[PDB]
C-alpha cells in the first residue's frame, strides 16, 4: 500500500559552532536529503519543544468562541481588513475542523516603516488578553525568536550545501524585516467526524490537506507525535515519520527557484487522522526586498536564466494561490 519516505535525522548542533569541517559534514547530509525526498529531522537543535507543545495546548483548550472573532482574520471577520495574515483562522463546526493562530515578526509595530507605508504581507500582531492567557504572548514572542536563531544555522547549512559561503541565505535573513511567520494549529479528535471536513485524493486516501508545494524559502516544522504528513515521489505519495522530538525541515518553492529547481520544493499533504494534535510551523521568509540570485549548482559555470524574484512579490502570489487552491484555513 503505503511506503515510508527516508527522513534522515541530521544532528545540525554543529552549525551553532565553529568548527567549520564539521559543518561542511553537515552540510552534505542536507544536500543528500534535499535531492532524496526533500525532508530531514534537525535534532540536537537547542529548542525546548516541550514547552512549546505545553504553552500551544493550553492556549487553544482555553481560548473562547468571543476571543477568537475578536482576533480573527478577515476571511472570517470583516471588520478586521488588515489581518489577512496575522490572527486566529476558526474551525466551522461540522464543516471544518482546523483551527489556528498565525502571528509574524514582533517588530511589526505601528512604529515599522513598512507598516507606515502599509506594504502587502506586513501586518502588527494581535493578541489575546493578558490576564485571560497569561504568559501566551511572552511564550510566542520568545518563540519566535527561538526558532529564528534555529532558522538561520540552518540557512548556513544549505548555503555550505549549495557550495555557497555560509551566509549566503541568512544574510536576508534579519529580524528587523523578515516576513517570517508562526502558526499554531489545532487538528481536533471529533467523534463523529465531520466528513465535510475530510477530502478524498485522486489515490483514495482521506486527506484533511491537499497537496501543495510550501511558500518559504525554507518551513521549520514541529509537530505532535502523531504520523500524518505524506511526501509525493515518482513511486507516490510516501508517509513521513512523526518525531516530537525534532524539527522537520524542507525546502519552499522560493529555494526551488532559485537553485534552478537542483533543491526541489516536495510536494506534502496531510491525512485525515481522527487525534488531538498540533502542527507548529514556522516559514523561514525573508525581506520584502530580498532578492537571492538564481543558480545552476548542475552547471559547470552555475549559472542560470531564472529571473531574481523579489521575496515580498513571492511570497504575496504564493499565500494568495495556496489559498485558492487548497481553500481558506
Ligand atoms: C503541513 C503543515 C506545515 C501545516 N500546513 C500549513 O501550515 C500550510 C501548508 S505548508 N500552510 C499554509 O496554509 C500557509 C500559511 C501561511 C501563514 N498564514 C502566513 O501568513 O505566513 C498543516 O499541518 O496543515
Ligand atoms: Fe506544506
Amino acid at each position: 500500500s503505503v511506503s515510508k519516505a527516508n527522513v534522515p535525522k541530521i544532528d545540525v548542533s554543529p552549525l551553532f559552532g565553529d568548527d567549520q569541517a564539521a559543518k561542511m559534514r553537515v552540510a552534505q547530509q542536507i544536500d543528500a536529503a534535499s535531492r532524496d525526498t526533500g525532508f530531514f529531522y534537525a535534532v540536537n537543535h537547542g529548542i525546548n519543544v516541550q514547552r512549546l507543545s505545553q504553552k500551544t495546548k493550553e492556549f487553544h483548550m482555553s481560548i473562547t468562541p468571543e476571543e477568537k472573532w475578536d482576533l480573527a482574520i478577515r476571511a472570517y471577520n470583516k471588520e478586521h481588513q488588515d489581518q489577512v495574515r496575522a490572527g486566529y483562522y476558526l474551525s466551522i463546526p461540522g464543516k471544518k475542523a482546523v483551527e489556528s493562530f498565525c502571528y509574524l515578526n514582533p517588530n511589526f509595530t505601528p512604529d515599522h516603516p513598512r507598516i507606515q507605508a502599509k506594504t502587502p504581507t506586513h501586518e502588527v500582531n494581535v493578541w489575546p488578553d493578558e490576564t485571560k492567557h497569561p504568559g501566551f504572548q511572552d511564550f510566542a514572542e520568545q518563540y519566535y525568536w527561538d526558532v529564528f536563531g534555529l532558522s538561520s544555522a540552518l540557512l548556513k547549512g544549505y548555503a555550505l550545501a549549495l557550495g555557497k559561503e555560509e551566509n549566503f541565505f541568512a544574510r536576508h535573513f534579519k529580524p528587523d524585516d523578515t516576513l517570517a511567520s508562526v502558526v499554531l494549529i489545532r487538528y481536533p479528535y471529533l467523534d463523529p467526524y465531520p466528513e465535510a471536513a475530510i477530502k478524498t485524493a485522486a489515490d483514495g486516501t482521506k486527506l484533511s490537506f491537499e497537496w501543495h508545494e510550501d511558500v518559504s524559502l525554507i518551513t521549520v516544522l514541529y509537530q505532535s507525535n502523531v504520523q500524518n504528513l505524506q511526501v509525493e515521489t515518482a513511486a507516490g505519495y510516501q508517509d513521513i515519520e512523526a518525531d516530537d522530538t525534532g524539527y522537520l525541515i524542507n525546502c519552499g518553492s522560493y529555494m526551488a527557484h532559485l537553485t534552478n529547481n537542483y533543491y526541489k520544493a516536495p510536494i506534502e499533504r496531510v491525512k485525515w487522522v481522527n487525534a488531538e494534535r498540533q502542527s507548529l510551523p514556522f516559514f523561514v521568509n525573508l525581506g520584502y526586498d530580498s532578492v537571492i540570485d538564481p543558480f545552476d549548482p548542475r552547471e559547470p559555470n552555475g549559472k542560470s536564466d531564472r529571473e531574481p524574484l523579489s521575496y515580498g512579490d513571492y511570497l504575496q502570489n504564493g499565500l494568495v494561490s495556496l489559498i485558492n487552491k487548497n481553500g481558506q484555513t
